[PDB]
């Protein structure tokens, strides 16, 4: 909804008001193995929802899906109303934001992935390049070892107020057919496209889960994604209303 005292908020909220169609397109090399992938779907910042089918257009994808995961849109994220001043990635659109990730494989190799998220028109745009390096062939990631599902997990998010924009750091764990798990721990960076102000965050965090799924009909290599983030970590307003 609009209603907000702040009218910086009150912008950001607006584009988010209803469900918003998403493009995804990512580009993508890994140890010389060239790859594209197609995304749509929907996001509903309401609830912190994003639906998405992603298809592998080059044929086979030589990576498992779940390590795209987190690659494959933050402005969709539930932002508490109490919140909502800590909202950057809503406040840099529509001109839109840059993320830049690292992610180490765990005695593997590295993605290293940079993407413009923004509006066309009325669509949510992920626009990624991504490349990989120093991955074993016969390691967990160009193996295929990794079990097809994605582990609930919270993200800490801090300003970088010299780059006008964020910084996260976190790791997410694999798990690998045999029940053991493969780290990938990631840098995140994240700055506006655009020269206007943004809403710098306090320091908070990000809930995320994930459900993988298959659409069965779909022959060619896909993931269907199910995923919610909400924000939390900072708590009401002058103290607790409750007591």
């Amino acid at each position: 909804h609009h209603h907000h005292t702040d009218p910086m908020v009150s912008k950001g909220e607006e584009l988010f008001t209803g469900v918003v169609p998403i493009l995804v397109e990512l580009d993508g090399d890994v140890n010389g193995h060239k790859f594209s992938v197609s995304g749509e779907g929907e996001g509903d910042a309401t609830y912190g929802k994003l639906t998405l089918k992603f298809i592998c257009t080059t044929g086979k994808l030589p990576v498992p899906w779940p390590t795209l995961v987190t690659t494959l849109v933050l402005c969709f994220s539930r932002y508490p109303d109490h919140m909502k001043q800590h909202d950057f990635f809503k406040s840099a659109m529509p001109e839109g934001y840059v993320q830049e990730r690292t992610i180490f494989f765990k005695d593997d190799g590295n993605y290293k992935t940079r993407a413009e998220v923004k509006f066309e028109g009325d669509t949510l745009v992920n626009r990624i390049e991504l490349k990989g390096i120093d991955f074993k062939e016969d390691g967990n990631i160009l193996g295929h070892k990794l079990e097809y599902n994605y582990n609930s997990h919270n993200v800490y998010i801090m300003a970088d107020k010299q780059k006008n924009g964020i910084k996260s750091n976190f790791k997410i764990r694999h798990n690998i057919e045999d029940g053991s798990v493969q780290l990938a721990d990631h840098y995140q960076q994240n700055t506006p496209i655009g020269d206007g102000p943004v809403l710098l965050p306090d320091n908070h965090y990000l809930s995320t889960q994930s459900k993988l799924s298959k659409d069965p009909n779909e022959k060619r290599d896909h993931m269907v994604l199910l995923e919610f983030v909400t924000a939390a970590g900072i708590t009401l307003g002058m103290d607790e209303l409750y007591k």
